[PDB]
This record gives C-alpha cells, structure tokens and sequence, in this order.
C-alpha cells in the first residue's frame, strides 16, 4: 500500500494507519458522471422551495451525527476535538442559512428595458467539481456545496487523500437527508482522474481550494477545456498594528488568528507588521500569550492546539523556519519538531522578519508567526502589500479614519479593521493575486455557478 | 512584410493591402505595461462621478469621429456602412447609459451582519488585457472597456491583426477624451507577446472574445497564471418556429438575425428549427427573403451584405458548406464562391440538415442558414440543445406559457421570445459550454473585473 495507489488517512496525533482507499477506476470514473448527469438533469427541475427543504434536511442528518463527525475529522487530521465540533455546527448553520435566505437570492431580477419586456433569470449550469482539502474537511465542502446544489447544480467531489473517512461520513449525511443519486457524489480519483474529468462533458465547471501549485495546474485545464473556475489557494495575510491600538484586544485577536486551527487556515493571521512605537510592547505580549497555548491530544479538551495534519508539511514547515532564521530571523519561541510519534510543532515566533526572507513570502501553513517592524502606516501598508498572496488582511488601529483608508488601498479581498478575521455566510469570501479568483458565500457562492440568462419577450 | 511579422489590413471589397504593422518588440510591452500600472495607480483614486464625466467624453470624442470610425470599419472588414455607423452609435450611446446607471452598481452593500458591521465594496482589479476580434472592431472593444475603466481598472487592448486601422482611431478616440495613457492602451502585440503579458504581474485579468481555439488557448494560460479570465467564444443560436408563431414577423426576425453583419456575429441566428407544420410555408418564406437581399460594395448603402472579412475564413465557410452537401443536405440559395477580387460569399441556405452535419454541429460564421425539421416543441428544444455551443437563442411561438418554459430549459445565456436577439447595455450577455462563461454588460460587466471585498469593522 503506497500514496502511489491508495489515499491513505493516518492519524496525527499517534502515527497509525487509519484506512486505505484505492485511486477510482476508468469504470468507477465513468459511473460518477454518468450519474452526476442524471441527477442534475432532475434536480434541476426541482422547484427553489424544495431544494431549500432539503437543505434544512442536510442540516438536521448533520447534526445527528455530529459527533461521529467531529471526532472523524479531529482523527483524520488532528483538529482540537471543540473546533471539529464547531466545524459541525458551522456547517450545519449553513444549510439552514442559505435555506431561509438564499431563495430570494435567485428570483429573476428586473431590467431597465422599457414595459418589462426583459428580466435576468439565474439558471443552473450543471454538475460541478470540487477539488477540496483537509483543513476543514467539512466546512470546505459545504461551503461550496450547499449554495451550488440550491442553485439547482450537482456537486460532484475529490476530496483531499488523507480525509477520505471524513469523505465518506459527508456522503452518509447527504444520504441520509435523502438527496438523490447524482446530486451529491465523491470519487477517490488521483490527479490524472480529476485531468479526464475537466476535460469531460458532464463537468460544466470547476471549484479549488488547495495550493497555489494545485490552483495553477487546475486553473490551465479547467481554462483548456473552457470551464469556469473559482480558485481560493491560500493567503499570507497581513496582521497591523499601529500605535493608537487596543493592544490588549490586538493581541488576542493576533494569538486567535495565527493559532487557530494549529495554524492551518488559509485566512490565519500569518504576517504581523507592527509600528515600531508598539513593537517591543506587542512582541512581548504575543510571544506570552503563544507560550501559554496548551498543545497536546486534540481529543482533550485543554488543547488549544493539537499535532499539524501532515508529517510531510511539518518537515516543510520547519524547513521554512530553518530558512528564514538563517536569512537573519530572530527565534523567539518554539521552532524545533517534536519528538515522538506524533505530528507536533510547538507554537513559535520569529522576529526581525525582513521582506526577503522565506516565513515572509511564503504561506506559513502551521503554527509559526512572523513579526516585522513597520516605520510607520504608509510603510505598514506597503509591508502588507508586498506579497503574492490576497486573501484578507487584519488592521487594529483606533484611528477609524486611517483604518478605512488601509482598507481601500490593501490588496487583498477582505478586510477585518479592529476584530477577527472569519468566514461568515453573511459576506463574501475569496481573494486577489496568487490567493485565486471566484467569491464564496453570501449572494456571491449562489450565482458563481448560474447561468446568468437574459430573457426578452417582443423585442421588436 | 509576412504574416510572421506583421498585422496586415486587406480591403475584403477589392483585395487591395491598406495598411502594415509590425508586431510590439519586448520593449514596446514594456513600456505598455508600465504606463498600464502607473494609469491605474492613478486611476483607481478617481471619484466615481469624476470617472462617469470621463465616459460622457469619450461618447463625445467618439460621435465627432463617428464617419471617419465608421469608414475605417467597413473599409478594413467589409461591414455595410450603414452597420458600421450604427455600431458608432450604440457604442456612444453605451458611454452615455453607463455614466447614468454605472456609478450606483458600484455602491457598497449592506450586509446582514449585525449592527451594520460589514459591507461589500466593489474595487477594482488592475489592468484588464483584453484580446477582441475584427467583426465589431469597436463595439467589441467597448462593451468591456467602458464599464472595466469605470469600475477603476485599467484596460490594455491587442485588438485582431486585421482591424489595426481600427484599433489606432480608438486610441484616437480616448486620447481626445482625455483618457489618461495607461488607463486605456494598446498593443500589437503577436500571440507570444499576449503570453507574456498574461504571466507579468502587471496583468490582472483577462477577457477574450474570439474563437473557441483562442478561448481554449488563453483560458489556459490565464489559469496557469492564476488569472480570472471572461470567455465569449461565439455561438451556434438556434432560432426556434412553432406552428403558432407569427410567421411573417419570425421570418423577418429569421433574415435579420442570420444575415445582419454578413452573417458574422457571435449571436447570429444559425440553426433554424422550424416544427413540420409549418417548416414548409417557413423555408418558401425564408429562401424569398434572403434571396431579396442586396450585396456588394459595403460603402453603397443599398447592399444588405458586403463581402466577408477574411478571404481565409470564406474558404473556411465553403468548405463547411460542400462538406454539409456532401453529408447531405439540399442546397436552396447561394453556395458558390463569387469569383473576381472581392471576398464576396451569397446569401445560403441549407435545408434537410440534420444534426450529424457539418453546418449544424459547428459555428457558421458567414450568410449560410442551415434549416431543421422538428417533430414538435420537445424535439424543437433537444435540437436547440444539442449544440456544443450556447451563447443565446429565439422562439418564436404566440404559446406564451410554451416560450416560456422552453426558456428555462434552453442551455444558453440569452433567449429572445418573438423578437430580435441583440445585445443591449441594459441586460447580461454571455453564454455556457464551449460558448465560454462569464457575463458582460448592465452590472454583471462592471462588476466581472471588481475585488469584490468584505470591509467588517469590529468583529469581537
Ligand atoms: N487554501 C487552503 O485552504 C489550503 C488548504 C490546504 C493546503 N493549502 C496549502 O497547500 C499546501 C500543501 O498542502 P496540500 O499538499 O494538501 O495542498 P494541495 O493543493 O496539494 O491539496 C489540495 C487539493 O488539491 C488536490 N490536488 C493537488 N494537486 C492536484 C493536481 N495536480 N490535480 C488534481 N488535483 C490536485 C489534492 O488532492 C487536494 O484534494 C499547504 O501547506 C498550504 O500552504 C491551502
Ligand atoms: N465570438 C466572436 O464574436 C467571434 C469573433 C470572431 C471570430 N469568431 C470565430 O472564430 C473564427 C475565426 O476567426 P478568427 O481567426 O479571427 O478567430 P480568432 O480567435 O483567431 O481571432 C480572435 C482574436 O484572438 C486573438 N488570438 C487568437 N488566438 C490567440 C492566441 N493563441 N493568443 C493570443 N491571441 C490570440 C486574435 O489575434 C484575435 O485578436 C470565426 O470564423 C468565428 O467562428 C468568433
């Protein structure tokens, strides 16, 4: 059993062989299309209200199992077992969120044309491939999910290789809410399964979630084949803090935002640019508070912080420190692995980050904050925009007219001024650059996936 | 003087060589991309209503040259003056309708949050490389520049090899609307310099409207580049005739929407799909009608039709007629080559064509109408459906409940019930399958190219 021919799941937190999954077949391949085209084909004759029942469903089977589900996630890639639970019942809020709100979202919209001769009317477009990874097992495929299906499209997806019990235990809940064959459907297809899909018929368009290497090489075959994408390939988002902050709220908000989810968040607080007035004083408050993060068994409950989801990314992840601390970083807490069997690394900071160093220009996907001391705000904003990255970004100032300011010049497609950074149904999500294209959530995640469609009657 | 090295402009009327352009060298895309950023960093400070005045200029510069760009168009691709000088005027017209309607879909949202926390606001992206075709050399360029440039980007045009006399009288026309350098622009640039500036960090989104081949081309380099792209790669329409359709208004509708620009148009009627009882009385009908048309020389204003634009493209379009014949189709008008200098191909048309044909299966880019039998209005919408292509269609049918529901089940982005289908400021415009993705004009194109971004103050 090799990664070669099998998804292999492996727990964390003990190093044990969970399962094994062999890469699906040409066989099985062309039996999830042929029923992925089936189900849409009827789904989209379903009428919105009823659609919107059955998202209620999704969200009543998930919760009666929430917490097989939690604990498969906490399992599978280490999550501290309170956040796998609150990954459940994010999730399920939001089967019952865009269930209230998201059919007044696709009524036909009124045009300018004289006599009401022409409306915009927001069509399903097809079957849709996801391609999602093991951060949030869950989270990330309803995310995309539920609004796609309430649009009347299916959802067909390739799960990450390590979450496939996760994948499996999301297929059961769609199951048992009694959503047809072909509507929802999953494959454990390997790279060149996923290339034969994109280039088939019954894909009408693609979503990403993952790297900026898996984003590129997904984004020129889905453009090859002229399918749509929306791609959300990570961030290195910018924490500010300039000198009239809250620092007591500041650093709360900083230690939450890079050390959630053992850092594993595509949206974490990952670069923390700091006015040099309030740098001694933040630095040292911060370094304080990460030191007191309890890590350790994510099923205990004491754990803020539990073993990072991959042994390989880990060894990355170190490398990345080694790196930045022979370009002249500073060390000021953690940064060595762990011994033993599991997959821990310590909370850690470096300081004296420079803007050509490697935990500065590449995302830091573990629990590793980088500080670099800004002169000023128009430096702290050219320091926060010097990246490749564009997810969100974090401003704490008092000055709520310099802070509005920030936020129209930071490049970037969310901005949190004086709070924590989230992903909320309520508002849009998705960034600029090399962190992707494409809007989640709120309006923006229904209509990505319509046919937006003029119709026109007696245009004469 | 090749093709290897040069943008060529030939008289289709008279074979006669107009005009030679070499392509951009390295340093011409340099200093493009330079003033493009150097604009657009300017330009996205702009107030909005400042922006909205600019698009009343451009209107205006635009109308003061309304005859010199109407000659340049018709000289250059073959366009009927008349058509030409129409193309003018709506595309002032635009400038006008966006300055009214423009600013207000760039308002920030509300959203749902509590106490008024989060907004949406629409920014812009950078600059936008748009590559666009010769059949509407100008309308094409600004049913995506006027609203990209209103929405704060910048937009870099490489407009199509034939048409650069065109291309330069609207740098022309935006100069004499004091439209900064860089906010708009353009290059000659080849296909590997079009690459090339897709990979530069000064690019920032792309927007093709052309072939499927070119759309296929660019897609995947704007994916690979981790570029959002927009796609309009040209249709197959079907034009749908029930028994109960108003036969002398549909046929009418028929002629214009096949024949209008000599039948080169992306949303051109392609397919008719005429129900058996009334195929009969539709085909006399239509066959009379085409056969009525005028064509010739593009600057006498009798003539319907000029020559097609592109000697190459008329070999193209009669060999897909003798392989339609030769599949076997019957011939009823036209079909031939004109012999002598001019790039003149007749009104055509082709009836018992089924859906295994040439002419029915691949776009008909010229006067060449290709004629179905339909059983009934179901087997009407599987042959309108059955169409790798779905950029708009028509249905003719006084069953206003029957137009209706086959709208909702078209797979295409605009459907014209008993009326002629056009593109029009104030609704969307774009299609699905190999027709690309995507949506321009009213606020779909303002907003395709904006960072759409989450603003939320005091998330604790
Ligand atoms: N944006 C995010 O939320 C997110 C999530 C996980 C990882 N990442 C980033 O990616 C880094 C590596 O973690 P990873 O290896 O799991 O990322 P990954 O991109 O390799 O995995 C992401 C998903 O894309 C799939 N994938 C990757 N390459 C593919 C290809 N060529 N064809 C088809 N499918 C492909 C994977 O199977 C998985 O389902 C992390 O350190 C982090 O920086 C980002
Ligand atoms: N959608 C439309 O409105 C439209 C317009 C013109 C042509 N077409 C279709 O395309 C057929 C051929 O006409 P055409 O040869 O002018 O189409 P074309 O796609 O080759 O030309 C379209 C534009 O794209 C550019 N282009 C093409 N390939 C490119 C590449 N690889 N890299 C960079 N730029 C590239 C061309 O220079 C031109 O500016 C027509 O017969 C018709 O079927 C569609």
């Amino acid at each position: 059993i090799t990664p070669a021919t099998h998804a292999i799941s492996i727990n964390p937190a003990t190093g044990e062989q969970l399962s094994v999954l062999p890469w699906a077949g040409a066989d099985d391949i062309e039996n999830a299309l042929q029923l992925a085209a089936a189900g849409f084909r009827d789904w989209r004759e379903t009428n919105i209200d009823y659609r919107a029942e059955k998202l209620r469903d999704i969200g009543k089977a998930l919760r009666a199992r929430s917490e097989e589900m939690a604990q498969m996630i906490t399992r599978e890639m280490g999550k501290p077992i309170n956040q796998a639970r609150a990954e459940v019942a994010k999730s399920a809020n939001l089967c019952d969120w865009y269930a209230e709100h998201g059919p007044a979202m696709l009524k036909a919209e009124p045009t300018l044309v004289e006599n009401q001769q022409a409306v915009i009317e927001y069509r399903p477009l097809g079957t849709i491939l996801a391609i999602m990874p093991w951060n949030f097992p869950l989270w990330q495929v309803m995310r995309g999910a539920v609004p796609i299906i309430l649009a009347g499209n299916g959802y067909l997806l390739k799960h990450a290789p390590n979450v496939m019990g996760c994948a499996q235990l999301i297929a059961q809940v769609f199951k048992d809410a009694g959503i047809p064959q072909g509507v929802y459907g999953w494959l454990n297809a390997d790279n060149d399964g996923v290339s034969q899909m994109i280039k088939d018929s019954r894909i009408a368009a693609v979503t990403v979630t993952g790297s900026v290497r898996a984003g590129a090489a997904i984004g020129a075959q889905a453009g090859a084949a002229l399918k749509k994408c929306v791609l959300e390939l990570g961030g290195s988002d910018p924490f500010i803090v300039l000198n009239d902050a809250d620092l007591e709220l500041a650093v709360k908000a900083a230690v939450a935002g890079r050390y959630r989810n053992t850092g594993q968040v595509c949206a974490a607080a990952k670069r923390f640019i700091i006015e040099e007035g309030i740098a001694s004083a933040f630095t040292e408050r911060f370094v304080a508070a990460a030191a007191a993060l309890k890590m350790g068994d994510p099923r205990d409950e004491e754990n803020a912080l539990g073993p990072m989801a991959r042994f390989d990314l880990r060894d990355e992840l170190h490398h990345q420190v080694e790196k930045t601390l022979a370009q002249g970083a500073r060390l000021l807490l953690g940064g060595e692995k762990m011994a033993g069997a599991g997959n821990y690394y310590p909370p850690t900071v470096l300081a004296n980050v420079t803007p050509e160093m490697t935990a500065f220009r590449e995302e830091m996907f573990g629990p590793v904050a980088a500080i670099t001391i800004a002169k000023d705000a128009e430096h702290a904003l050219e320091l926060a925009n010097d990246s490749e990255f564009g997810l969100s970004a974090t401003i704490f100032t008092t000055d709520e007219t310099q802070a509005r300011q920030m936020a129209a010049r930071l490049e970037c497609g969310g901005v949190f001024i004086n709070g924590y950074c989230a992903s909320d149904a309520r508002v849009a999500f998705g960034g600029v650059k090399k962190s992707g294209f494409g809007r989640e959530l709120s309006h923006f995640g229904l209509h990505e996936f319509c046919n937006i469609q003029t119709v026109w009657k007696d245009r004469i």
